[PDB]
């Protein structure tokens, strides 16, 4: 148990660390999912990739511009696409005077010019490329394969898991941005960042999910109006000023070059990038997890959007419950603590 759920920070040995589905569930046990946030330094000798220069010359097919538009800590955001561009030519574009990271003093004095600076020169994110950028051979939190119930389903029982646990890559710059959101269907994701500068995130514990919906709710009405699950849409942000006015708990945290963060089943959490980095993630499961996959809001709105089947989830793992699932008295209410 972890009451105060302030997001924990691990630095596994190299034997504690081989084994990511052991890890993770060591994580849960000291609590980790409260936070609905986690992060994991890997020990010091292990290298997903022994050399990055290569990755200068892939190509982002579709580069997004981030339109931000708001006022006072309360924002909408929408994608205005780019000519396709390589890493090498992102890169500089991300280094370059109008793109580039402001000078700061520390964590806290960026994180309030990114707050400032938002409605000014739209950043460019390199986001969504389908890709791992791990060696052949790298067995240990290799994104692209984690062997979680997900993996299972798909493969011994011919399920489609939907691309949910294939790996992206994101190449950010200076403010780029991910609104608050959970991942589809719930489920947990993995975020390693291979190279760069750093990216901060910000997150609200599962047991208080329903808080920032609810503010969320009232601040976009509109978007509420025409949506159940509106902030799947990933174009809301809502800065941490705002949550503190409005007691919406929640906790702030730094990812360096070569750090794990892992978000739980229905942890909110949104963020920015430092300036130039690549991060790596994807969607991931525990059996649980099952029961968020069950009670998710999807959204009602879209036709595309994400949506798993939960029928072979709970007959395989859950099966003195199936039935009675199916028969729509499969009624609770989740202890996001247990
Ligand atoms: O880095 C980003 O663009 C945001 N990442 C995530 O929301 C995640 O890895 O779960
Ligand atoms: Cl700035
Ligand atoms: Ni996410
Ligand atoms: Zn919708």
């Amino acid at each position: 148990l972890n009451p105060s759920c302030k997001i924990m920070t691990f630095r596994p040995s190299m034997e504690e660390f081989r084994e990511f589905n052991k890890y993770l569930a060591y994580m849960e046990s000291k609590g980790a999912h409260r936070a609905g946030l986690a992060k994991v330094i890997p020990p010091k000798e292990w290298k997903p990739r022994q050399c990055y220069d290569d990755i200068d010359n892939l190509l982002i097919p579709a580069p997004i511009q981030q339109m931000v538009t708001g006022q006072s800590g309360l924002f909408t955001q929408y994608n205005i696409q780019k000519k396709a561009m390589t890493v090498k030519e992102f890169r500089q574009l991300a280094n370059s005077g109008k793109y580039c990271t402001p000078r700061y003093l520390d964590y806290e004095d960026l994180e309030r010019k990114y707050w400032k600076n938002l409605t000014f020169v739209a950043p460019i994110y390199g986001a969504d490329i389908n890709g791992s950028i791990y060696d052949e051979g790298v067995d240990e939190w290799n994104i692209a394969r984690l062997n979680t119930v997900l993996d299972v389903v798909e493969e011994e029982c011919g399920i489609s898991i939907e691309g949910v646990n294939t790996p992206y890559l994101y190449f950010g710059m200076w403010k780029t941005t991910f609104a608050w959101h959970t991942e589809d269907m719930d489920l947990y994701s993995i975020n390693y960042l291979h190279f760069g500068e750093p990216k901060s995130w910000y997150a609200i514990p599962p047991e208080h999910g329903k808080r920032l919906e609810r503010l969320a709710q009232g601040f976009f009405p509109s978007s509420s109006q025409g949506c159940d699950a509106f902030l799947r849409h990933k174009m809301t942000l809502i800065s941490p000023s705002v949550l503190k006015k409005y007691g919406i708990p929640f906790d702030k945290i730094t990812q360096e070059a070569g750090e794990f963060m892992i978000t739980f089943p229905y942890g909110y959490h949104a963020g920015f990038n430092h300036g130039f980095n690549c991060a790596e993630s994807t969607n991931f499961a525990t059996v649980r997890w099952i029961d968020y996959g069950k009670v998710a809001k999807l959204c009602t709105c879209r036709k595309d959007m994400v949506k798993i089947s939960m029928d072979i989830f709970v007959r395989k793992f859950q099966p003195d419950r199936y039935q009675l699932w199916k028969q729509g008295k499969d009624i609770y209410t989740i202890d996001h603590t247990k």
